[PDB]
């Protein structure tokens, strides 16, 4: 196969005369993914691969190394350029970047690890090279995750199991706590694995039922071996997810109470289903002001971090949301700028989670609302359901439970 | 097991305040061989390990991995300072660097690629939080290669069994010669492997015997299915290493001729043995004028290189020799200005081969002398034979050959 039509068609969305791809040995993981490199290829000697906008690929490789290349490029329809010496490199990488406002796997600052592959000295001999810009491919990278028709078509198959699936855990609940019976997380958790298998689903990881002061541990799974039992009182959070096996997963969160919940919780809801919506709001409010292309995933983060206010942004020690793909946290932009800050540019055809919350683990608690965006070319809209309270578990009829969980009433 | 003390004994040879160990995945693989982190450890997220000169390690470490950062660092007697967000990444990263003089898997230009571990960005956020200096920590990396006295004595006896079986080698060539009957490569080389296997030794890959114009490709290997016969007025090459088991190897370079050689070939040996003689000759007298401690890798193969003259370096496109270790192209500098401008200083207590060589394939031959170099405290020191002359094969008493060879006569 040739990747250079992709990588042309990637560039041609953007300004700059190229990407320079870059690797030596397992330094640049993406450099043989983008090239189509064979995990059985042994390579090693470092190499560039050059991709103007439009033209022939180039390739600097070392000698020594000419038949893997041969092998590698039979389809590309490429210049292979070999070198020995560091002399004979540096001027073939002159005659490639000189005067070129190029790309590289380059994260400013090393924001992106994920993308900050290249070595700096191998940076600054680019540069020394002549190169007029060295820019981060990371939003040519995002290209390559656009979703297809079908991807689509899938993830919203497993959207809307979850959305039943989250119904039959909480009514699951509801019953329990109405009949004074016994109920444990890794009951209501192998319910919803059960109906993701029947599904012909995978979830990868089991999914996350959390009771009381579980829900403010992030990194909570309970098992056979550990699970809580509820009691009236306690929070509920569960954290879903599924995916057609090859497909976009679908991932939310939903939040119950066993019981009434007291002020001090519903005003952390209200908080955070204010944090969601103001992040839901600039990304709407941005595409209908200036389509995609400039608003970067850091800034949703900002968004809902800022509105979640003083009182429970402080216990909101997590990003708010993630890139969405066949792998859950895909490799696309992020919505963070608590762990990094991800300056990737939103991008037409990937999806991201919105997923604030807070976690006050001193009893303690934690809610999360996550939602699932699809960047339509048309504008962004949600794929699952937006929850607007609280499930309120064990009292009354599960319909007007979940209708009031919903705004329905 | 902790590595602090092996890495600040290291320091205390370099005037810098500490050296900064920074890993995100398989990006540095320096780092975890360095701080002794076991390949079963799975350490998804990135982290730093400063090292100063003297005091404790202060390891920078994701929250959500301080559990294996316990484990790996039960022993180290060091601070363990947990981040989640990336403003605590960079407070501590200030915290740690700003003023101090340190040193990082960097090499400037990218001129040594196996040393060229940190990215670009990451660099760039080390600097921006206030480091005085970075540094490549290559030089510091060479401290780990320095033999123990058992090292040396075994890469003694493997160059005594060395220069034995060259001798045997050449020894069946001239007789074969003589008598007039048919001698391969092949046949050559397994008399050498042989005689390494039989001293209870092994040399990895099966050692080069190259006649005629095969001597003219540095990568060439006979094999019992690709192996020439040789005939009178075709040069003979033999590069020939083994080490014992874990320990350094010896490797080395002779050459003959089947019959009396032309002047071409009598004058090609006389630059590449006078290449071989200026890179020791610089060794020497810089040693002698101010120890180790200056000279680079790249130095000796400048020497060499200009000795060997106009008629004869155009065919010499090669490094003129490599890190001698219980690898054979060691991990330390290697005499080098061709492939790369290797920087790293020569170190006491490694070794080095010194191998220049000229290769006119257009009959064709090719030319190499190699002897090892042990970098001894006292003094650079030859561990095998030079040699004089080539062998002048198949004409008088073997005995007679190889005294010409070793000039004496
Ligand atoms: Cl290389
Ligand atoms: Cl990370
Ligand atoms: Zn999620
Ligand atoms: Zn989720
Ligand atoms: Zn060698
Ligand atoms: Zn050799």
């Amino acid at each position: 196969s040739t990747p250079i039509p992709a990588m042309q068609a990637a560039l041609a969305a953007t300004d700059l005369d190229g990407w320079l791809v870059y690797d030596f040995q397992g330094l640049n993981p993406h450099a043989r993914r983008v090239l189509g490199i064979g995990d059985d290829v042994f390579l090693t000697r470092r190499f560039f691969v050059w991709v103007p906008r439009a033209g022939r690929a180039v390739v600097l490789h070392n000698h020594i190394e000419g038949g893997n290349w041969n092998r590698i490029t039979q389809e590309w329809d490429a210049e292979l350029r070999p070198f020995g010496s560091h002399a004979e490199l540096d001027a073939a990488l002159r005659g490639v970047v000189s005067g070129q406002r190029l790309a590289m796997e380059y994260s400013p600052n090393g924001a992106v690890p994920y993308v900050s592959r290249v070595d700096a000295g191998t940076l600054e001999r680019v540069r020394g090279a002549g190169a007029a810009e060295v820019a981060s491919s990371a939003d040519l990278l995002q290209a390559f995750l656009v979703w297809t028709p079908d991807d689509l078509a899938a993830h919203r198959r497993a959207a809307a199991l979850l959305m039943r699936a989250k119904d039959d855990a909480f009514r699951l609940i509801h019953d329990r706590l109405r009949a004074g019976q016994s109920v444990t997380e890794w009951e209501v958790q192998q319910l919803i694995m059960d109906q993701i298998r029947a599904a012909g689903m995978q979830a990868g990881h089991d999914v996350n039922v959390s009771f009381g002061v579980n829900a403010a541990d992030s990194h909570y799974e309970p098992s056979e071996q550990r699970s809580a039992t509820l009691h009236p009182g306690e929070c509920v959070l569960i954290d879903l997810w599924a995916q057609e096996p090859g497909r976009p997963f679908a991932d939310v969160t939903w939040v119950g109470f066993a019981g009434e919940p007291g002020t001090e919780y519903l005003d952390a809801w209200q908080a955070v289903r204010a944090a969601r919506e103001a992040a839901l709001e600039l990304l709407r409010s941005r595409f209908v002001a200036e389509g995609y292309g400039r608003l970067q995933g850091w800034e949703l983060d900002r968004a809902a971090r800022d509105a979640m206010g003083e009182r429970w942004a402080p216990h909101f020690l997590h990003r708010t949301g993630h890139d969405l793909g066949v792998q859950i946290h895909g490799a696309g932009a992020n919505l963070d700028d608590y762990e990094t800050r991800d300056t990737r540019t939103l991008t037409p055809g990937l999806s991201v989670t919105v997923e604030p919350g807070t976690y006050p683990a001193a009893g303690g608690f934690g809610i999360r609302s996550e939602v699932d965006v699809y960047l339509a070319p048309d504008g962004p809209e949600v794929t699952t359901d937006l929850q607007q309270a609280p499930f309120i578990l064990g009292v009354g009829d599960w319909d007007a439970v979940r209708a009031a969980g919903y705004g329905e009433q």
